[PDB]
């Protein structure tokens, strides 16, 4: 008999915008701990993985783990009618084939009621390795989006080259090329052990920045041989990381 | 020898903003008492009533009563000529074959005047009838327009309940179904005899809600068997209604 | 060894959307005195002349003339990279084959590089004659922009009647006509010798008319029997003329 309750429903309202345009189905799974999203992307490229613990709910309560089936675009639909100070509440019972959304505001004179079909998506969980990141970038979340758009204009991968002193992204076309150099000061941040020099495909990148409004601030870990980690904080409450294999 | 001098001439710019896309072409009867507009929308469905009466203008003059034949995207497309702050003209001759308008701001800076062709159409006065509505809905214009897009995105449909206490809205469709309640409180303000709960097509409703602009208060009435009415005020100078058969 | 550094170097940003729809390619004759571009549009109809002086930079050097073939939707590419308040180098070496573009801001946190292809065009300098222009018309530029904007709904083409004391704009189409009368006064300015009425393809001056961000003013030439020239300064540096035949 899940229920749960966010004073601050536009963060759900963030989540799916940044989420919908990459996955067309996805499992929530719903346990005491919390709310958690694991999916590849619609083309079996990245991995996208959200995190909302459940001490950043207002309310929360979640008697049996359930695993429920969602078309993203119709969740997204429904949650494109709450306003952004409107309170969500989440609510499935028990073997739900329907989850129940409710928007509301303080004042009580708009009340909402959603339902939507739940879909069968008999999903395996995948298992996220843990790696050692020689290399993790903090930079403003609106320059790494700018960075990405205007790259894409210029070719379709983005070499990113990280040392102690700075960041570099790099992408070369039919036009010509071009290479971005930020320097560590929204403050520019590098933790590094070793340098690394990973290329990637900017549509993905593109797609990963739709999340964007969720933080003013975005961490991308990386190192040789494993995915880039570009990670937005959903702040009090959990992440939302999306997974990208470099070019090889 | 029919003119019209409107000070507030964007008036007369939401009014074809608000008709363009309903009714292709309609004739505009032109006599004593007013500007008087009616016609069926282009697929037949909804009907639309415009009236602006003789003392809404500056000045006003109609020697002999016209039916002006008129494309209304032509006439949309010279209103668009028209600044918000213009002063607006309409002029035409006896048995006229083109509509004058004349736009000009105080300081006389800038004067533009148009010429537009008039069609022949030898359209029938409808009659319409009036009703005893068992419930009348007045409330703010932009929460209206707000609910009929957003429930667009659940159905084709939306279910009016009405009673003392509040106004529901209701749709379904493939994703699932919502409802959205308002309770009696700009304000919110139900006068009803009776209860109603009846059907209307979404894609007439927003249509109607172009007309927005003009008032920040629409009034909906409606009773069983017979239209709703979608009714925005034009102030000090008279309406717009809109007609729909709710779906049997 | 040519170098030119901008500091205000949104006025490249500027120069390049407003060339980008009319030219796809074109030659930039760099010389000691400064940058000129001079090209037909890609329907051969109108001719485009920038001209910025190496005054109005901040750093100016041409060892050789240089004549650099630019794909123009390339260029707008990169130059949609930098910011608005970037300084601007371009750089490019003694026969060269492609042109260096570094975009910085003053506290050189983002350093941005690019490097584009030049192209072969074997392009002749076309002589532009002197013309004795009996009218001409200074006028807002955002003025300018709005009366070829609303007067293509009406029609094709623009007929310019200039006297003493107003500049008249008229148009005719399908669906009627209209004209917008302008009296001498941002103002409106008229030197004129002998009156002018002359027809011009509004699909031409509305692509003249992106050029409008490079300044508040716009002058208007015209005279029987040669072309229109619509000139937008650009401040302390230099112009960009358009020329535009009438209709005959
Ligand atoms: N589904 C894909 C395979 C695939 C599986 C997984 I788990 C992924 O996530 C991560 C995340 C962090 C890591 O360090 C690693 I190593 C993988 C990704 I990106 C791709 C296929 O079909 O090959
Ligand atoms: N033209 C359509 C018929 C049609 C005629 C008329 I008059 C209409 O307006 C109203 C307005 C208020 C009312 O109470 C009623 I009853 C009808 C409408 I909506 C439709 C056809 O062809 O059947
Ligand atoms: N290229 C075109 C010919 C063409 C050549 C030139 I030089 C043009 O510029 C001007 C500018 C100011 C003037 O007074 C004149 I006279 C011409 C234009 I407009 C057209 C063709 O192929 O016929
Ligand atoms: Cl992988
Ligand atoms: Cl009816
Ligand atoms: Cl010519």
């Amino acid at each position: 008999m899940f229920e749960a309750r966010l004073v601050q429903g536009s963060i759900l309202k963030k989540v799916l915008e940044a989420l919908k345009d990459l996955i067309n189905e996805a499992c929530w799974d719903i346990s005491s701990s919390g709310v958690n999203l694991q999916s590849m992307d619609s083309s079996h490229v990245s991995l996208v993985q959200l995190t909302l613990r459940s001490e950043g709910f207002d309310t929360y309560r979640c008697d049996r783990n359930l695993a429920m089936g969602v078309n993203l675009t119709s969740m997204s639909k429904i949650l494109k009618c709450a306003g952004n100070e409107d309170i969500i509440t989440l609510r499935a019972e028990d073997n739900a084939d329907t989850l129940a959304l409710v928007f509301e505001a303080p004042n009580q004179e708009k009340v909402s009621d959603y339902e939507m079909k739940l879909m069968d998506l008999d999903v395996e969980q995948l298992g996220i390795p843990e790696q050692e990141y020689s290399c993790v970038v903090k930079m403003p979340s609106g320059e790494f989006a700018r960075i990405c758009r205007d790259l894409s204009h210029i070719g379709d991968a983005v070499v990113i080259s990280c040392a102690k002193d700075g960041v570099k992204f790099s992408a070369s076309g039919e036009l010509g090329n071009g290479n971005i150099k930020l320097s560590q000061t929204e403050a520019v941040t590098i933790e590094m052990n070793e340098p690394v020099q990973l290329t990637f495909a900017l549509r993905y990148l593109n797609f990963f920045t739709k999340a964007t409004p969720l933080s003013s601030t975005v961490t991308l870990s990386m190192s040789a041989d494993v995915p880039l980690v570009v990670e937005y904080k959903i702040a009090d409450m959990g992440h939302l990381k999306y997974y990208l294999a470099p070019k090889i």
